[PDB]
């Protein structure tokens, strides 16, 4: 790799970081839009409130105000579903570990309430909330109460540091290595520059996820995220060894590799800001499916990208990797869903199923007021797309079980409904080919009705290629196209993925039979139950 190839392509103008004239030659659409306007200046400049004024019909009618609400919003969190919800925004926060609090629950319920039918709520793959509904004009006041209630929905879309994921355990389990929460929360305070936006990492070539982990478990899933940060001791001290580059997208899915770093705990920050940096400086921003960070890290080989990150260091130091960490490889996947207790005495928490991910206002409620009367005011969320209410008072447990809204959003549902996760697809998803959510229970439920089993098997459902519900991680997969029946009609259907393992002893599961109809699942699944997972016939 020549020396040129190392020059920062990027320079920071007037609090913003814009492409240098000299390497603006061949790059995407994408790219453009953020030269034509920094996307940050709507927040930080307030740009916000005088687009929401403009009506969307006169918004379409230019392409720099179309770009603003296609492309540029998605640096505050919103996402126009032109295609499927036209005029409509979704929202998505930056919700570092997953932690919530009642009061944040009640403000996303009354946001989406006055939505009506346009309107619900969502539990994301990465342990976020994302609300729907939002109209244009209504935005500024949304930003203020986020606020208010200490949210932020910050460079959550596009080429930005996606939410921080943590163990869901975090501070209450008995078995856990770290607490992730006083990470997670660093990490997204250094993102969004607390909560004002942070110029400095907002033009990235390509979004980038970060996972902290501190469960023996991995329920953070480390071996996808862009930066991965593995709890090791080094020479008698605590700190992470650090892993890099994993990803999924249409085109290819990766397992992040060792850096061969180890850092202290206290330099959590400044790696990720290493990192952030190099690849800002230096990824490609042609072909959008060449500009995940894996692409810049195969370009100049893993030592030529660590060189990179180590120049960016304070002091200019990075260590190697510690040759052991303290996550234990002996380990069995624990179901978090149902009573457990926490590692204060006298304490539980209980995990609830969310029938994928969907809530609407009066759940939302609901789960803040089981919250209030039981815990702390704390919900947690999953990527698994649950609950965990944490911090009850075990002496509690026996009534909190007889609350009516544990028969919907249940502490032991049937074990398929445990591990079952579904992405948006397309009731509000412009790039679906297929509707997910109602079809994944519909069928997952005839699955059950039709076998018993003991295996945690976990069913992934995904829309389109972009595979948001990370089917390549599932024990059996989903992912939804278009195939015919028997007669030759256009029919969804699902390409079905088989060989995903998470934990430590992790598999990027592939495709075992493409262009099922999505009525022929049920038997076929029933079959691969039995056949491959222990099922038995009811
Ligand atoms: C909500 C969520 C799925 C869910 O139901 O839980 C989701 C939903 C969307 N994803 Fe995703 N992604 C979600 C996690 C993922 C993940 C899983 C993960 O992070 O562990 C992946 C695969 C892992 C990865 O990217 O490395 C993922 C891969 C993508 C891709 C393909 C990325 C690529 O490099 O090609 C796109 C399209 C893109 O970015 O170009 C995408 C784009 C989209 C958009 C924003 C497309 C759009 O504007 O319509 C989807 C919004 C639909 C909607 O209205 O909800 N989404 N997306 C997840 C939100 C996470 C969050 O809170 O930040
Ligand atoms: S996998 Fe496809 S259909 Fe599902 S939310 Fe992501 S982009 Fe939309
Ligand atoms: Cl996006
Ligand atoms: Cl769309
Ligand atoms: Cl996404
Ligand atoms: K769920």
């Amino acid at each position: 790799v020549a020396a040129e190839r190392l020059e920062p392509r990027v320079e920071e103008k007037d609090g913003y970081w814009i492409l240098k004239e000299q390497f603006r030659k061949g790059i995407n659409p994408q790219e453009k839009v953020k030269i034509e306007k920094e996307p940050m200046k709507l927040f930080m400049e307030n740009g916000i409130e005088e687009l929401a004024k403009i009506p969307i019909e006169e918004i379409d009618q230019s392409k720099l105000t179309k770009d603003d609400i296609d492309v540029r919003l998605k640096w505050l969190g919103l996402f126009h579903r032109r295609k499927n919800q036209y005029g409509r925004f979704m929202m998505r926060l930056k919700l570092p570990n997953g932690v919530t609090t009642s009061a944040q629950t009640r403000y996303l319920a009354s946001v989406i309430r006055k939505y009506g039918k346009e309107g619900c709520a969502d539990i994301t793959t990465r342990q976020n909330w994302q609300i729907r509904g939002v109209v244009l004009p209504d935005v500024p006041e949304i930003l203020k109460g986020l606020a208010e209630v200490g949210l932020t929905s910050l460079q959550s879309g596009m080429d930005n540091v996606r939410n921080p994921v943590g163990n869901p355990l975090a501070g209450i389990d008995p078995e856990e290595i770290v607490d992730t929460r006083p990470y997670t929360n660093l990490l997204s305070q250094f993102i969004t520059g607390n909560s004002r936006g942070n110029p400095a990492v907002s033009n990235l070539p390509r979004k980038w996820k970060p996972c902290v982990v501190g469960s023996h478990d991995l329920y953070e899933h480390p071996h996808i995220n862009d930066l991965a940060y593995m709890p090791a001791t080094k020479d008698g001290r605590f700190g992470f060894n650090l892993l890099v580059g994993g990803f999924f997208s249409a085109k290819r899915c990766d397992e992040a590799i060792p850096l061969d770093a180890w850092v202290p705990a206290d330099d959590v920050v400044p790696v990720c800001r290493a990192i952030l940096e190099a690849f800002r400086d230096l990824g490609f921003r042609g072909n959008r499916q060449k500009c995940r960070m894996m692409w810049l890290i195969d370009e100049l080989g893993v030592e030529g990208f660590r060189a990179e990150v180590e120049k960016r260091m304070p002091q200019q130091q990075l260590e190697r990797a510690s040759p052991e960490d303290l996550v234990q490889k002996q380990w069995e996947r624990r179901d978090y869903l149902g009573v457990h207790p926490q590692k204060q005495e006298g304490y539980s928490f209980i995990g609830l199923h969310i029938p994928v991910g969907r809530v609407q206002a009066d759940d939302m409620d609901e789960l803040a007021r089981l919250a209030d009367e039981y815990g702390s005011g704390e919900i947690r969320l999953t990527v698994e797309q649950n609950i965990i209410i944490p911090n009850i008072e075990t002496s509690k447990i026996e009534a909190l079980l007889k609350e009516p809204v544990l028969s919907t959003f249940s502490p032991d549902p049937p074990i398929l409904m445990k591990g079952l996760v579904a992405c948006t697809g397309n009731q509000f998803c412009g790039q679906a080919i297929i509707e997910t959510k109602a079809r994944s229970l519909k069928i997952t439920e005839e699955v059950q009705r039709q076998v018993s089993l003991t295996k945690p098997v976990r069913m992934h459902w995904t829309g389109c290629p972009n595979t948001c519900a990370q089917v390549q991680v599932a024990d059996i997969g989903f992912m939804g196209c278009l195939t015919r029946d028997k007669n030759g009609k256009t029919v969804e259907g699902a390409d079905v993925f088989l060989g995903g393992r998470i934990g430590s002893d992790s598999h990027l599961g592939e495709v075992y039979k493409k262009a099922v109809p999505c009525d022929d699942l049920v038997p076929l699944v029933v079959d691969l139950l039995v056949n491959n997972f222990g099922a038995v016939p009811r």
